[PDB]
């Protein structure tokens, strides 16, 4: 197919089923970095490429939601669209955050220390997490732990200056428009 959407233009698609070994495959990158698999062994899981006139991105979608990606640390990330979906319980932790850090956050910033409400979970520095406005819960980012999470209890008790998770996709970035115009 071919879509339009915000930032990056048109899209020429390119989709497919993912493959019985893919789809293996994709359960066991995901086991290592999630508390559990989101989806059903029903879903209908398949590999969608959008080449847009900046280059190539690749989106795994599950029942035609558009879900997952695989950064450039190797792993594979759920997009926004896919907490919406799915919620968050199956993330090995959240971070709540203040009204600023969110608006932050979808502006394409790093989550900072400060901006940190609240902890949900159980993880350690480099998995992935996803980064909620405390308010209303809504998803703005997903990234990587920078710190453990029973660190980071203290450390936003404390509004301890640094960085607290790395942004690797949110709310307004390019692969987020993508997926918004996949989803339609």
């Amino acid at each position: 197919h071919m879509l339009w959407a915000r930032l990056v233009g048109l899209a020429r698609l390119e989709a497919r089923a993912l493959s019985k070994k893919e789809r293996r495959s994709l359960l066991e990158r995901l086991k290592p970095y999630y508390t559990r698999i989101p989806f059903s062994e029903k879903a209908d899981l398949r590999l969608v490429k959008a080449r847009t006139d900046s280059g190539e991105y690749e989106i795994i979608t599950v029942d035609g939601v558009p879900c997952l990606f695989e950064w450039s640390d190797g792993r594979i990330y759920p997009t926004l669209q896919c907490l919406k979906a799915f919620g968050v319980d199956w993330l090995k932790g959240v971070v709540l955050v203040d009204k600023g850090a969110a608006i932050a956050l979808a502006k394409g910033a790093h989550l900072m220390i400060p901006g940190v409400v609240g902890v949900e979970g159980s993880f350690t520095r480099g998995d992935v997490v996803a980064a909620l406005y405390h308010e209303t819960r809504t998803p703005v980012m997903v990234g990587v732990a920078e710190v453990d999470s029973s660190a980071l209890e203290k450390l936003y008790r404390e509004k301890a200056r640094g960085r607290a998770v790395r942004r690797v996709h949110r709310l307004g970035d390019a692969l987020w428009e993508l997926a918004q115009e996949v989803g339609k």
